[PDB]
């Protein structure tokens, strides 16, 4: 059942790049990804919205796609040169994976691509060439205060994190942190190629969703602004979880839900991951440390919802079941269990949450 | 039932001032506040610890006091002059309430000083000759990340929150805030001398007990550090609610408990309420930003939980039932209800808390 | 030339309130004010802008008003109640001043005002009805990454400031800091109603002018965001000092200037100074700490440059010139000397101004 | 001209870590230890090992007590032990003095090349080094100033052009740079890491050490820096700032050690790991370049600088520049600055921005 590393050398993948979101209504779509959260327009028309962050150069960092079924339709990687792009396909291919190749493009702002169904059911998308626009890193003038700045990260629901893991290491990503018991099951790994904690995650769940998109600020007053403009909006209900600390990865964090509750994370202040002994940090899946740092509790929607995908006719990947333990089950579900100190019964929550 | 006004001039109150809490051990209890916190020791011996924040000049903001059972001591409000403290001890004496002056104070650094079991059961003091102590604002060789710098405010637990109110009006406090519903109860309000939200408010729920004391910080940071230091101490059970915004006041907050149980806020950034046309809010109990203004649940225990307070003699008030509706029952109890938006079903949670 | 003490009682004052400044182009000042800082409109028509702060409930704090010469022509004071306006006029009557009493208000959302020819020749309003509106202090949906939150303070350029600090005195301001040297000059002193480090303030110098008003922000990142945006509109021409930290007043500050050279401060973070023994702070004119705590040089402008000030007719008043010491000239001018550590040779500056700058 | 060796670069990561002689251990332990709150990894009385926050190799500064205050190394950590042995091949190809150390010059580090570089300079090359307590979550310690990471180096040197050509072929990738009209280069950043640089280039009298940078998470972080030597009375020794930069973004600080070694807090400048990362140049005489706010650079920026040593421990010969000065040509009595390029209001000529003449 494991995935066999291609012959085929790997593409050299610099970061996650954008990703391609089908929404229902797109003007609806609209307003909570510009006006609510400030990101800046590339491109639009009736159908499409390109959306980018303060400080990227390339077109997008977000595609908003009007289609009749909510569903990540790509999730897109940059690659270094133009030749990587072959590399992919012909990696891809080996892997018996379905591919598409598009010499100028799925959609607006890049050009040569390949997009696969990979061996996890996900739409990955691997370019290199695109349309560089404005950097607006110093137009302060248009700085929000609640400014997102770069895309971070993605997080992949995925029912056995071992062979995805171990795909995505083939790949050169490498793993910064995970969550693991005593018993050997892994819960949820984070890996990188550009030097931060993450540039895609997988947790473990009933497979391929996409978990959540994660957009970076500066500071961590501008995540709290998010949730005080969600406040002043009058949707507050929007907010999922957060704000917080998180344990895995140190940063600090917001998740929010948009009209078609695809989650977005609000995400500042990981740490350097560049060097390639860099320390692999493991949790135990009981520590109440481990995802909110200051024990606060992880609602469980954040564990059971996430968003479909889509394979490259449009149409919703069919869904694998878990059958690995659960970590909503085992941390607060009826028999789940948790500690603020190893050991230590005072601050522990037995089939229960934390507070 | 209704508590009436004085003939006699109240005094001039110009702030909340300082604490006196008991605590079973004095060394746990430094630990929580001095090394964990960070406030400023002014004297300390082996009964009595005596701390202040940074931007404090008068001789402390929290005295710790080693005693049996942890309670709330005295809740002192400092007033313009010497005269006030005269006014005060008049003023409640027509009250007929209990009193006792010592011109020599009752803890260190504090001169002549009125205490009264005032109409609700709260040991007030009132003074205001203080011994002034360096003010630490511009040290910041000893600034910590999570900077405490001035006190702020108390919170008292009392069943019947308009007899309360029209005694603190007539004591000169200022309604700034409340939480109604649309039945004619009121569950909490807010009101202050010092011209910010306030310098005491009163949450409805079986009293007198003090709910908590409350210091500020200068910025949103500060607070988070303080979460971040708790779990890098392994200590983030000791976190009870937050951290968050508020709705009712605007300030963003944080609520840990100390060793005893006390419950501490942490606080920034409310607004200015010193005209006295200020605007008074007033917040639907069932609104879900009203507490927390991004409509996280608030956890039961902060509801039910607060610490006893001692009469003049030194002994725990009883406490007397809350017959008014429960603000917990109402929101998140079996048969609770709270929304997001007014008249909009979606958003809204029916016996239960927001969030899942 | 003392000031006596009125019989009369003191109007009861709350804060500081309003400025109503004269601009030459209202669309120019309009740009600066609304587009560039932030602030709210509460009114406006081609001969004036009303403007107030995120968490204002009355009408306004600042008032536009276009004119021939750019000038202050009013900084307005609320009392705390209808009575305290009586009082002010028989108050400024008293000390011999040119008053003005208008039962319906000088300028739109203000009502029964008093205007005074104050003592140092600085037109004062003394209000308590004011229109409420909208407190904007939970829009975060308008909230800028500048937002200019609260009116602070007016800074008041006068010749004489043991003059104008005793007759702020018996009005009922406190003095919380002030800048003097060990002989017996006061360069400034700063005086509360409010219980902040000050409503107003004095600065030695040729007067009346008006130096500057001061609003305040939430956090410092806030005062850092105005700089970057100038920055990014290339009118960092008009940011005059700072950032930085004050000594006085330990607050996080900011000076810009406006189209017309009025001089605006951004604020953040001193202290509470409400109790009536709040402890005085004196700071020696020579210690380079005392204005900017990281010892960065005070620009020569910022000491000579202020605006005109009117009467009660709209004249611009008569500049009286400063006899005392100058405080340019004791810490940066050619006999200038000025100090890191009391004592210490080491880190002191003669006849030029800290981080190797001299006056242009 | 440097030319181009036929031996392959070595991978490069990052800057690692510098090594400063200093001459009063004590007394650069108090500025270092307990004013800028960095972290002992080991000490005695001879040396200081010092990490920043989130580090988990051995240090990021070395003090290293001396009888001449100098720059005595600045270390690249590189990808693979081979990438020594491609250093060493590689300097070798250039005609430069190389050592070679199997066990390290400096505690917590191995194998390591030390060589006098083309432009002079004292580089080290390493991969081996003992891994250390990664105290990123150690809030207990965090202190209002807390210094996070090392970020970068800046070097003095006289040709900016002919250093660059040599960094470019080392693989570091040009970021940002200052230029005129008449095609002098003033300045120059590059990097390896993916921010904006991991040295940089200065026009001046060289070779000098302009100064190590450390990086804060916040703004606060740098601002408290400031509140603090204003506390304990050593607010002369803030040099310039603070302020936000034009060249790469970032908010800095810089303030002076014991030595006058100059250390640069700094933080948020951007992502430039793609490998066609849009290049800016800016204009001499462009008023935001440097400040972005338009303070005015302190004349000591542009002249003083730390020595350097040769693998002798021997200070290094300074070479003067003999392209245009940027001070001369911006804050000097015949310069000029602008704020918007071609208007004369907001201009400065023959004087620093803000009503200042240089001292
Ligand atoms: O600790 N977890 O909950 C984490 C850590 C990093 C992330 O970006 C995330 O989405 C979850
Ligand atoms: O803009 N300059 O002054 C710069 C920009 C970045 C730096 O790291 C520096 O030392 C100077
Ligand atoms: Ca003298
Ligand atoms: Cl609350
Ligand atoms: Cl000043
Ligand atoms: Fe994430
Ligand atoms: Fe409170
Ligand atoms: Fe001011
Ligand atoms: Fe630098």
């Amino acid at each position: 059942n494991e995935i066999p590393k291609p012959v085929a050398p790997a593409p050299d993948i610099l970061r996650c790049a954008y990703a391609e979101l089908v929404v229902t209504d797109l003007a609806k779509s609209r307003n909570f990804y510009v006006d609510v959260l400030g990101l800046h327009v590339s491109y639009e028309d009736e159908n499409q919205i390109y959306l980018r962050s303060f400080e990227e150069f390339i077109h997008h960092n977000l595609v908003l796609t009007k289609g009749p079924v909510a569903a990540l339709k790509a999730m897109a990687f940059r690659v270094r040169t133009p030749e990587d792009v072959d590399k992919a396909e012909a990696y891809y291919q080996e892997l018996g994976c379905r591919t598409e190749r598009r010499k100028d493009g799925f959609v607006k702002g890049i050009g040569d691509a390949l997009r696969v169904e990979d061996p996890l059911g996900f739409p990955y998308e691997f370019f290199f060439e695109t349309t560089h626009v404005e950097r607006l890193h110093m137009r302060y003038d248009l700085y929000s205060a609640g400014e997102l700045v770069r895309l971070d990260h993605f997080n992949q629901v995925t029912p056995d994190v071992p062979r995805g893991r171990k795909y995505l290491e083939d790949l050169g990503f490498r793993v910064t942190e995970d969550i693991q018991d005593d018993e050997g099951t892994t819960y949820a790994a984070w890996m990188h190629r550009k030097g931060t904690v993450h540039d895609t995650a997988l947790t473990g769940g009933n497979g391929p969703r996409l978990h959540h998109v994660a957009f970076s600020t500066h500071e961590k007053h501008n995540i709290i602004q998010i949730c005080d403009k969600m406040g002043a909006l009058r949707i507050s209900d929007r907010i999922e979880r957060g704000p917080g600390r998180h344990g895995v990865s140190n940063a600090f964090y917001l998740y929010i839900l948009d009209p078609d509750n695809h989650r977005i994370e609000i995400y500042t202040q990981d740490y350097y991951t560049g060097d390639p002994d860099n320390p692999t940090i493991t949790w135990n899946v009981h520590d109440n440390q481990r995802r909110d740092w200051w024990g606060n509790p992880v609602v469980p929607s954040w564990y059971t919802e996430a968003s479909k995908v889509l394979d490259l006719d449009g149409n919703v990947q069919e869904i694998i079941e878990r059958t690995d333990d659960s970590e909503l089950e085992v941390t607060i579900g009826a028999d789940g269990f948790s500690f603020t100190r190893a050991g230590d019964e005072d601050g522990s929550y037995h089939g229960q949450a934390s507070k």
